[PDB]
């Protein structure tokens, strides 16, 4: 069905090359006035060459165009609501430009940069035809949603003259000339065309011309837009704040969830096993993060520039582990639950290969910047200490699963002595800002705070040895002692979300960086309610079922992941070193 | 034995990506400043990742050494030849810069990213395992080659500062230091380690990251070197031409000739098949031109920058034919004559293709320029004309080859006169460079020149047809009439030599651009001596053999392609258009 397997390495990849050029761009290694002559590379001869070489081999006999409009029809109705909310409940001063830009932000995909490595690496084996519907979505998608937004960005740069009758032919004309304008729709074009005149056939002559001009295409776009990403994300207050988590939220969830409803609505045929691979391959185009050809248009109209450029650096991030997790559930159904086992297995060891390499790097930040003295910074440092254990105990964990049981009951002792841990230090350090913000001096004890969070885990994991029964034959960490070891998590993680959670919504009722602290306990918050959801949800029923496993999948992600979450918020940050 | 005819796809796509970058770094689009950024991504990224892979993976059991070695013997021989001669003949003021930095010049071919394409395209399907030899000889000769040279410039930078014992060890050290800074060294010493620790397999996780760096490096690199190219020339005196000339005519002729002697020589074994394939393969990869990292060196040096940037930009375009022409005349003795005619008429083809493209751009530009007016352009604009219509004719000729005899004889007639007509141009050219050179004004009518030009080979072109006899069922166009057409070629060719090279010498012991109007005179009239000599050979012998069979590919090359050396002296040039 689907070569699930094959993913983690594309994700590498194509977050690797994005990685590369944003340390290259940090570095100082190649400053914006040269990552201009690589964006110029990229964008006027590398993509022109990708675009038409791919479309003149394209069949479009074989192409069901079925899934291709249904695909369209779902991007239609995201931009759709968009544009009517954005028109509502914007002010009437730059009500049009964001209703312009919006809902391109949450319908252009990056198809060609990170889409197509993924799809690719998914479905070259078992279905190569459902590589070509990459380069047919993404540019009908551009000539037939992007001329409606220039329009709206159009008739507020009018606002700003405020003189004639508009003369509404000048209007239209001009976004959708601004369409055409752009490389990827006449190389489109010209591509359709040739592959009339050609037959289907590149020339020899003109063959490796063209696939050495576009197989050159993945490495410099993806390394162009790491270069992109620096120091674009700027500060944004309340505001701006909620307005673009709901648009990554409408780019990278329900865009998503409507080509699904779409495709299975519309492509109706087809045997069983192609409808689902389809449905799959559906859910897995919407996943994927804005073009940062967005936050270009943004710059052209200078319209609301600072937050489509914020939006496009965080969706980029952002769609990294939703691309993983929601593939892999949607390979769960297809799967027998005996190896359903090691799927989960697998993803938390690949993930937890990435929270370690991330985790390293910012306790290497904050150890050499000597800010661990700092007293919001001190707590922060025990707990990715923490987190790392967590990873590196599932590099164990998943070598010796099947080994002796001594060695077991150890890495399981370590493992879960770090999550307990991991599970009050959040509330520990939700207590640390309660404390800076009223009750001026007279602060705790860092050293009792550090040892109440060091031993309450502890005495919890010496209990659930000492009352817990041996075995636990499986090879997920989570069933090792039975129902004493998961009471032992519910109630841990009970007592820290509601310490946390008062601490909290105290702290907003009452460099010493709190703006940020408390997203970090924030996004925390959510990850515990979810642990303790599916821990009492083991307790009330013991039948695993229809969201069981799914629960149990994203208990695997928060657990040795959570590094990766706080690497992007404390680790990107800049400091003397 | 050699896939020899998709090497002509090769070049077209390694030198088309380098026209692009050059035509992208002349038209404003990305300017010096902007070209860095892509040099420190090909550079820093691409190039490393590529060397790693294909290290890692690299078959230590399989390589013949042999033929290692005995192609750095060869760049070892070149090497000691040039620093030698720089040596005796220098000035003793700046004896050890030029000493050091032109036998690297002769000796560094750009072999990873013009080189591993072409042999990839005449190596992949009949011998595969020829393709790593290209990765393990350009870092052996850098690390064995390039010190030598650093020592001696370093020497140069001592005499310029004048103090102490100069400290050998100091300048040697730094010679070695700086080798080892070089990104192609310590990668491959990354790489041969890797292949020992991982046991010459790539990690899963780590294999695409690596294909996608890995593959970026071929387009970028050669846009890269187009941009490098942009402007660089300059203008050179009497004493650094020769030096120009003698340096690339080192690099480009006596190093694949060393290459093949010392395979020959040193690689004794095998097959004879095999021999003679690794003999032809030594001789490819000693066609290869000299890399742009000769010119960052001799930047970085600030010495001798303008003869080591303008040979490499000379060595990069001079080499685009000489691969070809070498290559095809390496495969003639493994082939049958009747199907070495139909070679024939394919390597006149292709390059009647790119002499034909390239003389719609030079006539283009000189058409819109409206330099035709002056007094040398007038005879060159009918020139250029008549060698597109020798390229247009080989284009029929080679598609109405087996037609109608009458047809067969229009295009023979078209051909021939056109022929007969680019011939006798160059004498005209020369006697008008002698009349702009002495006898002030009194100049001869261009209408009577260009009637004296268009109706001597018409009129021969009459008597070979009247004269001439019937048939000639030969697939080559120089072979329709039998003697007659030979002699008549003859004729022509050594009446307009012996006008021109006359009026050449008497121009030397006598905006007007008569610096350059010369080398176009001069590099045909080589040509017009070897176009005669071929004629006389028939004549004379009527037995083909040991040098006919070259002399009639050499004849096809410089009877289809002088556009292609008339744009490069004419065409790449500074207009108002
Ligand atoms: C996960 C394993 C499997 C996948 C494989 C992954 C491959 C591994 C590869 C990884 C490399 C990643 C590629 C991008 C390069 C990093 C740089 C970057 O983005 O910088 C940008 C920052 O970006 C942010 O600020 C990100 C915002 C999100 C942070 C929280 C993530 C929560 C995810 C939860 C999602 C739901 C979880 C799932 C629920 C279903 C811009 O940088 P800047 O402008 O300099 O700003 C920083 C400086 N400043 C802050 C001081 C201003
Ligand atoms: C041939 C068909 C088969 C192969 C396929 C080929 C693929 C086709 C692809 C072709 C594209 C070529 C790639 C290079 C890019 C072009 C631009 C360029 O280099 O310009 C440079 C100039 O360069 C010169 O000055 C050239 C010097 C040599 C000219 C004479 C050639 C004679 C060859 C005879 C050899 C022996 C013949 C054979 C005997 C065995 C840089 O320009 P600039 O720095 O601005 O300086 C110029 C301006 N200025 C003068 C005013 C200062
Ligand atoms: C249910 C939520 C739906 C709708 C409720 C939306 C409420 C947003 C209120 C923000 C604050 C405010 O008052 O407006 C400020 C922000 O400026 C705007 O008003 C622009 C926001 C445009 C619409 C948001 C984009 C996502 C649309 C929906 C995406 C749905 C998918 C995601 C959710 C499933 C005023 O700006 P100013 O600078 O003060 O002037
Ligand atoms: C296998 C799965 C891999 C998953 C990877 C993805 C997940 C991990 C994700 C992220 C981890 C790394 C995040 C780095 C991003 C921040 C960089 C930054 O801010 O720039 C810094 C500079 O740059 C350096 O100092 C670079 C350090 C060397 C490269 C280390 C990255 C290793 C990536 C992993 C390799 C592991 C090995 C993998 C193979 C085993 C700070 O500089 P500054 O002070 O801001 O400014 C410079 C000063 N100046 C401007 C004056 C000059
Ligand atoms: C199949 C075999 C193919 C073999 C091809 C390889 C051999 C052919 C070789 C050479 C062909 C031509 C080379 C031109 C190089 C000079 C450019 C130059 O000087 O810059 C020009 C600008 O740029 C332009 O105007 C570019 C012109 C369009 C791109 C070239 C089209 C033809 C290329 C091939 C199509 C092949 C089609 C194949 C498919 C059928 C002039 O600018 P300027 O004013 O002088 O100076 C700049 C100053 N300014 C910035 C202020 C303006
Ligand atoms: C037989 C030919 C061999 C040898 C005869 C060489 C004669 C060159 C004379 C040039 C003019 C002169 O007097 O020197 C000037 C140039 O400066 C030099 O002298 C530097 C030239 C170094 C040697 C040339 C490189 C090729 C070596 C050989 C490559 C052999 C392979 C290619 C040929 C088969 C003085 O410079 P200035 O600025 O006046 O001070
Ligand atoms: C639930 C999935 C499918 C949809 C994605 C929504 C969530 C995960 C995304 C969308 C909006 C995002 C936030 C938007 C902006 C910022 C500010 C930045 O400085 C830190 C990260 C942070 C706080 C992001 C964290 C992740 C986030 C909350
Ligand atoms: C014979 C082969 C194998 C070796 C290569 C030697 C010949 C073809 C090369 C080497 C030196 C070259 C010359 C060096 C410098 C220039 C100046 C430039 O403005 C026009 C071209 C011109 C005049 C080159 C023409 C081609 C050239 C004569
Ligand atoms: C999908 O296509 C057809 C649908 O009838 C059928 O061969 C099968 O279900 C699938 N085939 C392939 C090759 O995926
Ligand atoms: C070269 O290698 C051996 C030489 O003994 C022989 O198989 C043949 O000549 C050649 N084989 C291949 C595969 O090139």
């Amino acid at each position: 069905s689907m070569s699930i397997t094959r993913l983690f390495p594309a994700l590498l990849e194509c977050f690797g090359i994005v990685l590369c050029g944003y340390i290259a761009g940090r570095a100082n290694v190649i400053t914006s006035t040269q990552a201009k002559g690589l964006g110029n590379f990229v964008s006027r001869f590398a993509l022109p060459a990708l675009l038409f070489k791919n479309m003149v081999v394209l069949n479009f006999s074989n192409v069901d165009w079925s899934f291709l409009y249904s695909i369209l029809i779902a991007k239609a109705s995201v931009f759709f609501i968009v544009c009517v909310l954005t028109l509502l409940v914007a002010s009437p001063d730059s009500r049009f430009s964001k209703a312009g830009l919006f809902p391109i932000f949450a319908t252009q995909s990056n198809d060609f940069a990170l889409g197509y490595p993924i799809v690719e690496a998914l479905y070259q084996t078992t279905y190569p035809e459902y590589l070509q519907y990459i380069y047919l979505v993404a540019p009908i998608s551009l000539m037939m949603l992007n001329p409606i937004g220039f329009i709206f960005c159009e008739i507020q740069k009018w606002k700003d003259t405020q003189n004639a009758s508009q003369n509404k032919i000048k209007i239209v004309g001009l976004g959708l000339l601004r369409v055409l304008q752009n490389p990827i729709v006449f190389m489109v074009f010209i591509g359709i065309a040739f592959n009339f005149i050609l037959d289907r056939k590149v020339p020899v002559y003109v063959e490796n011309f063209l696939d050495g001009l576009g197989n050159s295409f993945s490495g410099s776009a993806l390394f162009y837009l790491g270069l992109t990403m620096v120091g674009k994300i700027k500060r944004l207050k309340k505001s701006a704040f909620v307005v673009l988590i709901l648009l990554i939220t409408a780019k990278l969830l329900v865009l998503p969830l409507l080509c699904r409803e779409m495709v299975e609505l519309l492509d109706k045929g087809d045997s069983v096993v192609n409808h689902t691979s389809l449905s799959n391959y559906a859910f897995l185009y919407g996943v994927f993060p804005v073009a940062p050809g967005v936050a270009i248009f943004a710059t052209q109209f200078n319209m609301e520039v600072e937050i489509i450029t914020s939006g496009m650096v965080i969706s980029t991030f952002v769609s990294a582990p939703i691309m993983y997790v929601s593939a892999w559930l949607l390979t769960f159904p297809t799967m027998d639950p005996k190896p359903l086992a090691y799927a989960i297995q697998n993803v938390s060891f690949d993930i937890s290969i990435v929270s370690l390499i991330s985790l390293i790097w910012s306790l290497a930040i904050l150890l050499l910047s000597k800010k661990y003295k700092q007293l919001p910074h001190m707590l922060t440092t025990n707990l990715l200490i923490a987190q790392s254990i967590v990873c590196a105990g599932m590099m164990i964990w998943n070598f010796v699963k099947e080994k002796n049981f001594v060695g077991q009951i150890l890495v399981f002792v370590l493992l879960y002595s770090s999550l307990y841990s991991t599970y009050l230090w959040t509330g520990l350090l939700a207590i640390s800002l309660f404390l800076l913000k009223k009750r001026e001096r007279v602060q705790i004890p860092v050293g009792i705070i550090i040892i109440s969070g060091w031993g309450i885990p502890a005495l919890l994991v010496g209990v659930l040895l000492i009352t817990g029964k041996h075995n636990g034959d499986s090879i997920d960490s989570a069933f090792f002692y039975g129902k004493e070891q998961m009471i032992t998590t519910a109630v841990t993680l009970f007592c820290s979300i509601l310490i946390a959670g008062i601490s909290l919504m105290c702290m907003n009722q009452t460099d010493l960086q709190l703006t940020r602290h408390v997203l970090l306990c924030l996004l925390l918050i959510i990850g515990l309610f979810a642990n303790l959801s599916s821990c009492l949800w083991w307790l009330f029923n013991q039948e695993p079922g229809r969201l069981y496993v799914e629960l149990q999948f994203f208990c695997a992600v928060f657990n040795f992941g959570q590094g990766f979450i706080s690497f992007g918020i404390f680790g990107l940050d800049k400091h003397l070193i």
